[PDB]
Formats: C-alpha cells, sequence, structure tokens
C-alpha cells in the first residue's frame, strides 16, 4: 500500500470526524489500537470494509474513493494507530 497517498486521502475524507486519531461523533470509537480492537476493526479488511459501506453514523465512501484509495487509507490508519498518532 502508498501510506504517503493514504494520508492524502486521510486529510481529504476523514479528517473533519477523525483528526488525531480521535471521533468527533462517537467518541469512544477511536482509531487508536484499543478501541479498534475491542470493535474488530483492528485489520486492514475490516477498515475497508467499513470506509466502502459505512457504518451507523459513519457514511460510505464505496462511491467516493477508489478500491487502491481505501486500501492505502486503511494502511494509514494502521500504521498511525502503531504510533499512537503521535
Ligand atoms: C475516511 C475515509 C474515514 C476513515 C478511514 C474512517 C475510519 C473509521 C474506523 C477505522 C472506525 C472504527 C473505529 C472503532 O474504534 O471502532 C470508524 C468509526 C466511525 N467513524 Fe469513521 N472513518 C472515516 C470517515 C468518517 C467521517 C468523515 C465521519 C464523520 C462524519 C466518521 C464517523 C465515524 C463514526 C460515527 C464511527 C463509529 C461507527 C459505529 O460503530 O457506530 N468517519 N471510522
Amino acid at each position: 500500500a502508498d501510506i504517503n497517498h493514504g494520508e492524502n486521502v486521510f486529510t481529504a475524507n476523514c479528517s473533519a470526524c477523525h483528526a488525531g486519531g480521535n471521533n468527533v461523533i462517537m467518541p469512544e470509537k477511536t482509531l487508536q489500537k484499543d478501541a479498534l480492537s475491542t470493535n474488530q476493526m483492528n485489520s486492514v479488511g475490516a477498515i475497508t470494509y467499513q470506509v466502502t459501506n459505512g457504518k451507523n453514523a459513519m457514511p460510505a465512501f464505496g462511491g467516493r474513493l477508489s478500491d487502491d484509495d481505501i486500501e492505502d487509507v486503511a494502511s494509514f490508519v494502521l500504521s498511525q494507530s502503531e504510533k499512537s498518532w503521535n
């Protein structure tokens, strides 16, 4: 995956709700390892699915982003999670 491009996809599409790895609408559902794991979201496959299809109050991005875009942003999320979004 292209993590640098994933970072840019994140700025363009995700930072509004998830800047710093937090979650503006559902604060407990962060992009940190503990919350991801609790929610069966600590994987590229789980993140790609949720980004593509949406979940609850998170909108879907399948029509907006290419498959490569989504793979890249999911990989970026996991990379940041590993560094606690520091
Ligand atoms: C940008 C494309 C984007 C990404 C990437 C993304 C990721 C993401 C993950 C990995 C989760 C799971 C977190 C967990 O701890 O379980 C998650 C969850 C929610 N998000 Fe998100 N998200 C992106 C975009 C956006 C945007 C622009 C918003 C705000 C409008 C948003 C909001 C939410 C909400 C709400 C959740 C929780 C859903 C639920 O389980 O009820 N996301 N996101």
